[PDB]
């Protein structure tokens, strides 16, 4: 490691533990396009078995990054594109509410008030489409965000349709194999299971529920390594030899709408570099037209949280700079932004 690494790491990761009292935590850091791993704590606290870099971590609502990217590459093929109806790939879908809603909405969160929670009990095929005929939108279509999984997690799952493969067949073939992510799991194969970190809540050891649409908006779990390998790709798309998924990438970080200091991609959210790191419910949206083509002068990111861990990535693609924290806790957002924040500053 350059030095200058281990001493920013050491000086702001090391409080953060302490203080948000961490039980195991890894981080990458990516400087000149080259990781740098750290390990600290436990991945199961009983069995006092070390976090380490095949450490399997929740990414929550990091997931919807990966989903983000596999729509943007069923665009690049053309089975698909952002302005269709929602309805052109699930006919079923009759309710007059949903004329104008597009799969851009859903991708977005702008279909108008989609549920941040799809209702618990739906289950089955037949339970999704019953909650999606009675939904009843508070806002016209394209007018408001509200950051829902409801929203991209049936954008996932429309999205895979002309692939004739199911969402994880999709996601393992045309997104986490090219990218020789070969230890992140929607669902972790038994045989891996040795290395799933336990999630921590109030000091019990948990994983996340299934739940409806959590493939697409929250199930994925993954390594810090494989994490610092999808940070890699999303910042440089050029170095891709597989021409879709390169191009996904790109249209996961076009600017489709502005809310105040940021802009909403795939899955992806955008910043401009450099950010006042104070700058990181629904808000009214404005389209980009066109949508920006991505930005390298950005600070890229997203966080996620289940009910045991806590998970944030952000990078700046023109400066080669990113950084992945996964814990197994869920602590405040702003800690995990501001700690990111002054590491990349530092190495700026
Ligand atoms: P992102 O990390 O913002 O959000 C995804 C996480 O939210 C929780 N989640 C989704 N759906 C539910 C339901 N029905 N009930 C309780 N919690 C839910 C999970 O923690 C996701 O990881």
């Amino acid at each position: 490691h350059p030095q200058q690494i281990n001493d920013i790491v050491h000086r702001t990761i090391t409080p953060l533990i302490e203080q948000q009292k961490i039980p195991g935590m890894a981080v990458a850091v990516i400087y000149q396009g080259k990781p740098y791993y750290f390990t600290w704590g436990y991945a199961d606290i009983a069995k006092k078995q070390p976090v380490t870099q095949q450490t399997l971590f929740e990414l929550g609502s990091v997931s919807k990054t990966f989903t983000g990217v596999l729509g943007g590459d069923a665009i690049a093929r053309g089975e698909i594109k952002l302005s269709d109806p929602a309805t052109k790939y699930w006919p079923e879908l009759t309710a007059k509410q949903w004329n104008g809603i597009t799969l851009l909405h859903l991708a977005t969160y702008t279909a108008g008030g989609l549920p941040l929670q799809v209702p618990d009990e739906v289950k089955s095929s037949s339970d999704l489409l019953r909650f999606y005929q009675n939904w009843q939108p508070a806002w016209a279509p394209g007018t408001q965000r509200l950051y829902a999984n409801s929203s991209i997690g049936l954008f996932g799952a429309l999205a895979v349709k002309p692939s004739g493969l199911s969402f994880e067949q999709a996601m393992q073939t045309r997104v986490f194999q090219p990218l020789k992510l070969n230890h992140t799991w929607i669902n972790v194969p038994p045989p891996e299971e040795k290395n799933y970190a336990w999630g921590y809540r109030e000091g019990k050891a948990v994983h996340v529920s299934p739940g409806a649409l959590d493939a697409e908006a929250y199930g994925v779990k993954s390594t810090i390594e494989d994490m610092a390998r999808w940070v890699r790709s999303n910042m440089n798309p050029r170095d891709i030899n597989d021409k879709t998924l390169q191009q996904g990438i790109q249209l996961a970080q076009s600017r489709y709408w502005q809310t105040g200091d940021m802009y909403q991609g795939l899955g992806w959210e955008m910043l401009d570099w450099p950010v006042n790191p104070d700058s990181i419910a629904a808000h009214p949206v404005k389209a980009i037209t066109p949508p920006t083509p991505a930005v390298r002068a950005s600070w890229v990111h997203k966080t996620g949280a289940t009910g045991g861990f806590g998970s944030y990535v952000a990078f700046i693609p023109e400066k080669e700079l990113g950084i992945v924290m996964l814990a197994n806790k869920n602590y405040p957002n702003p800690a995990r932004v501001a700690a990111a924040w002054q590491i990349l500053n530092a190495l700026q």
